[PDB]
């Protein structure tokens, strides 16, 4: 499924999107790519709208 990453941080802004087979996949996913951009922040998941939120 497609899940979806809100990026709130202090110099990130924006939206990404992973494929995975469920919600702790795609939480993997989108770790890597925060690390990738050194985005080091607060998370949440919301299921209804398969949006992860990071906000430093
Ligand atoms: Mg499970």
């Amino acid at each position: 499924m497609t899940y979806k990453l809100i990026l709130n941080g202090k110099t990130h802004k924006g939206e990404l999107t992973t494929e995975a087979v469920d919600a702790a996949t795609a939480e993997k996913h989108f770790k890597q790519h925060a690390n990738d951009l050194g985005v080091d922040g607060e998370w949440t998941y919301d299921d209804a709208t398969k949006t992860f939120t990071v906000t430093e």
